[PDB]
């Protein structure tokens, strides 16, 4: 029976939180877990021996951002009192709630015609910890299809704002829609069985288990299971107005996930202050809403093709490059990659035994393009509160 001091050389920067942070003892047959909240600690009761030591949490640093951190010291010599460990500990930086799979271009049905109403965005929980859905936003920016022609916005935003077309959030108290570490959330234009003869069978997706719906009441395409988004913001009013679906450009769409702090106020509907017209058009009575920058959680830009470089409209901050599928209706989209490590095998929330997913703001490099759509891919789980349950 033994004392064994640890220390912890952290390489995250300016760590101002240790979570769920433990120092595991393993051995072929004792097993010890310690929890750790500062850079050292000592670990009493650990019988001598040579022990395989595993450190895992997460470190949130001064701009709260979130790292999973891990290290380890294969078979360590532990024997005398107090002997002391030194275990380097790497972070990776985790952004935590992202765009984990995005299908817009919509699908050729082999009956004919074109099938643009197979659309999803699924959410995903990438974060250490629960995090609540109620009341986050969801927006397309403008220009609604990728264009070199550009608009011109209100000298005094300076490059404060990404400019919203339609605006939606989640429905919710505060604390109705919980999502777990490795759970997420789709939101459907239409969640419907798309393979129904009735709609597309070559479509890729049956959208039926979709948790949310952009639902706009539409008589042919009507309201289904899947729980409905709040309207939010459509050409400077709160109505959804006479658009009867909710169709993103088919030819990539410039998406945004963001969320205004408890005690801040934001209405790009009342507020003159957030919202615009392109200056470039002075006749225009089309109003944009001001998104702060600064409230945004994730924002992914696609494109048509690797051509539109030239025709962005998500700041540069959010997402400096472009991601595509090439083609309309070829019922392809994006899927966000796997962080992984130098051998490229993907790292493991060894917490909550689930994946973390690349995010380094930028699309052409954080996007598999042209995947066959796949809803809840890689074993993202379904949250108990789905309708279907």
């Amino acid at each position: 029976p033994i004392t064994v001091d640890v220390y912890l050389d952290i390489t995250v920067e300016n760590i101002s939180t240790l979570k769920d942070l433990t120092v595991k003892f393993d051995n072929y047959d004792l097993h010890y877990v310690k929890e750790v909240t500062d850079n050292s600690v000592k670990v009493d009761g650990i019988i001598p021996g040579i022990y395989s030591v595993t450190v895992s949490g997460t470190a949130i640093d001064t701009e709260n951002n979130e790292y999973y951190i891990n290290g380890n010291s294969v078979n360590a010599a532990l024997f005398k009192h107090g002997s002391a460990l030194n275990i380097e500990v790497q972070g990776l930086k985790v952004s935590p709630l992202i765009f984990k799979e995005i299908y817009y271009c919509g699908s050729r049905p082999e009956k004919g015609g074109v099938y643009f109403r197979d659309q999803f965005y699924e959410i995903y929980n990438n974060s250490a910890d629960i995090l609540y859905l109620d009341g986050i936003y969801f927006a397309n920016l403008t220009p609604g299809t990728a264009t070199t022609k550009l608009p011109i916005w209100p000298e005094a935003d300076g490059n404060n704002y990404a400019y919203g077309e339609r605006v939606w959030k989640f429905p919710g108290n505060g604390t109705e829609y919980p999502l777990a570490p490795g759970e997420s959330c789709i939101i459907s234009q239409f969640a419907a069985n798309h393979q129904l003869d009735i709609y597309n069978p070559q479509s890729p997706i049956d959208g039926s288990s979709s948790e949310f719906e952009f639902n706009m009441n539409n008589p042919n395409f009507p309201d289904q299971a899947a729980y409905d988004m709040q309207h939010v913001f459509y050409q400077g009013k709160a109505e959804m107005g006479s658009i009867p679906q909710y169709l993103t450009s088919v030819f990539g769409g410039a998406y945004v996930i963001f969320r205004v702090p408890e005690g801040e106020a934001w209405d790009p509907v009342n507020d003159e202050n957030m919202k615009t017209t392109d200056l470039s058009k002075p006749n225009s009575n089309v109003y944009y809403a001001k998104i702060p920058i600064k409230y945004v959680l994730d924002a992914v830009e696609a494109v048509n093709n690797e051509s539109k470089m030239n025709a962005k409209r998500v700041p540069g901050v959010l997402d400096a490059g472009i991601t595509w599928v090439g083609a309309t209706y070829c019922g392809l989209g994006i899927a966000r990659k796997l962080s992984t490590d130098e051998e490229g095998n993907p790292i493991i929330r060894e917490e909550t035994g689930t994946y973390i997913y690349q995010d380094t703001n930028n699309s052409t490099d954080d996007f598999e393009r042209g995947v066959v759509p796949v809803m809840r891919r890689n074993g993202a789980k379904m949250p108990s509160w789905n309708h279907t349950l």
